[PDB]
């Protein structure tokens, strides 16, 4: 298997103002002695370092890309959003919204991030690679057409999908979003459309806060082409496998995608500060293995994984590495040091069964 | 209310080797650019800074203490453990166990940490304060008599309780441990004893990993004087209030404690990396309010809160501040910035009810009886 890895060093240079985790500094929030921000370069930098140090980078097609053109960005975002964002980035940073701070030059870096997503889809559709991974920072899955939220400033996946349809004429795209937070940007953008199947597994009510969304199945022609799977907080491996087996794979089986795109956040991992789920690196591996199987069935193997959230400096590198091993079919020597520990922490049988019953009920609600 | 605050700057100087969160550096674990360890000074340092900046410190009795004497330590720990620990600390640090790394001079700092717990109980029992908070670092609730684990090197609360019994002759002590991890050290130490009631609320199977412990109710005379409440991961405010109302308060009501000690970790907070629970600062306030009510009933108000875990730099300071406001009865101007956000993230009704049913079933297993306070 040829796996392309889309990365650029400059994506790691996007830096907002001082924060303690998600909280802006000022008032009662003391400035951190070190930390700085949750959506930090270091999560992505350490993944990259680990891929290098593992040898895995050497077995991938390392690519950069040109930034997203205005034509590409305007397919999703109004011109007035582009100018407003540019103006603030040029002026020296600030706030595009709450949960959406930017630094100087963040406009160019976000364009680059979107560029990498564009190029990844392009490369898989052109036959240059069997599949691809885009280390896009800043992330995109929360971004609305004219509102930045959740540290997302362009809808990277939506921009990449539109450019793919415009260039190659793909008719059925499926987006599986396994970041722990609800992918509201992707849902909004394609809510009335039947050509993009949008699936989001998320922690019930995490972010956006209090949002579950199981009833929200799409409008108009999109009715039945959006699926929200709000998992109960504290769920881990089994919860996700059940969701995949009972909702995700049946949904894909009916929709017959010609391309599969994954919005892959790793903030469902068991040590993430920004969610309450219990995934380990082999959960993401198993999910990647299942989604590759479906791409081989309907899409001729065509699969793209785009990096989204993940806030554990320590553990995200291992979770992302497991995905890329599964994509490439290359197993490195790296061994997850938390795997065995996290296994022991999983929900008990009764809690698993409670979550399982809910997923069976949701499956029936969706007609699967 | 007079509230004593036991703190010493030196407790913040205990530092183990390089770690990424809980993982030792080396092998496939890259050295952090900044962080260092999870059990880090900054969580405790920021709490202290906030108390200062809020004005709250000025309304408390700020105290240090002498380190724990050998006599005090030997009541819980064998001499062989003391020498072995001292030897390694003198030698320049290393590992006392896995999940128990130490730096140079950690022996003296752990003694100090235990000293502060000793002094807090002493001060409340002598009538110097109505209640007290001990900012003990390193923590103690995992420490076994001859094994350090979970970043704990002396059983601070056990040492403080034994010194209290030896000095003052208290007969019934209750320890309520609301750190998110199972307080195995406290359980082990007092497992065959009926003079110390040990209660632990924890996330089911979190740490120690895979341990639930509901069946473990004490041995011999201790049978019925140890209670484990393994809460389902993802639980928050309501889960804890139910546990308090259905298990903790009825248990205390029957046991009639003459002193209440809280092993207060804040790692059950909703942004903690080391657990999966959803508590906010007003959950800890409400728990502190409930446990003060029980101390006023049976113990003449005598309550001590000892600081344990908590790994969110950003959020722990607010959670601890809420406890100390409740202890002192002094409300500062500080407002929790995550409170409203965390409320929206709480478990849905069906999940709450599922957890509630399990606590009712656990209550019946303990034979606990839901009477109201009297
Ligand atoms: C700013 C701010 N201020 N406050 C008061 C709160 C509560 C704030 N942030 N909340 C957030 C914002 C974003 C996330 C996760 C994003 C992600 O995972 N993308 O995949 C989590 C919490
Ligand atoms: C995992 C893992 N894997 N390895 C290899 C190591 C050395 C690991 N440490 N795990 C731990 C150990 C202790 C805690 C205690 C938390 C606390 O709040 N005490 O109250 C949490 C995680
Ligand atoms: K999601
Ligand atoms: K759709
Ligand atoms: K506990
Ligand atoms: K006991
Ligand atoms: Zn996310
Ligand atoms: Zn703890």
């Amino acid at each position: 298997r040829r796996t392309a890895f889309f990365f650029d060093e400059l994506c790691l240079w996007h830096a907002a103002g001082p924060h303690a985790l998600t909280l802006p500094v000022g008032g009662w929030v003391q400035p951190p002695a070190a930390a700085g921000h949750a959506e930090s370069p270091e999560t992505k930098r350490r993944l990259k370092s680990l891929l290098d140090v593992s040898g895995l980078t050497a077995r991938l097609q390392l690519r950069s890309a040109p930034p997203a053109s205005d034509e590409d960005l305007l397919r999703v975002h109004p011109a007035h959003y582009l100018e407003r964002f540019k103006a603030l980035s040029d002026a020296g940073g600030g706030s595009l919204g709450q949960d959406a701070p930017i630094g100087p030059g963040s406009y160019e870096i976000a364009r680059l991030s979107a560029g990498l997503a564009i190029a990844a889809l392009d490369a898989v559709l052109a036959g240059e690679a069997d599949n691809a991974y885009s280390l896009s920072r800043p992330p995109g899955h929360h971004c609305l057409p004219d509102q930045a939220m959740g540290f997302c400033f362009f809808a990277n996946i939506a921009v990449a999908i539109e450019a793919a349809k415009a260039r190659h004429g793909v008719e059925r795209v499926a987006v599986l979003d396994w970041d722990v937070h609800h992918g509201n940007g992707t849902q909004a953008i394609y809510y009335r459309r039947d050509d993009v199947l949008s699936i989001s597994l998320h922690q019930d009510g995490c972010f956006p806060p209090g949002y579950s969304g199981a009833e929200d199945i799409g409008e108009d022609r999109g009715r039945g082409f959006n699926l929200n799977v709000p998992l109960l907080p504290g769920g881990g491996h089994d919860a996700y496998m059940q969701a995949m087996q009972r909702i995700v794979l049946p949904a894909l089986e009916r929709f017959r995608p010609q391309l599969i795109v994954v919005a892959s956040g790793f903030d469902a991992n068991a040590v993430d500060p920004l969610a309450r789920m219990q995934l380990h690196s082999d959960s993401f591996r198993a999910m990647t293995a299942m989604v590759r199987d479906a791409a081989e069935r309907h899409a001729g193997g065509r699969l793209v994984v785009v990096h989204e959230g993940g806030y554990s400096e320590a553990y995200v590198p291992f979770c992302g590495l497991a995905v890329i091993e599964e994509l490439s079919g290359v197993r490195s020597a790296v061994r997850d040091p938390l795997r065995d520990f996290i296994e022991l922490q999983q929900p008990n049988a009764a809690f698993r069964d409670f979550q399982r019953q809910r997923l069976e009920e949701l499956a029936a609600q969706f007609g699967l």
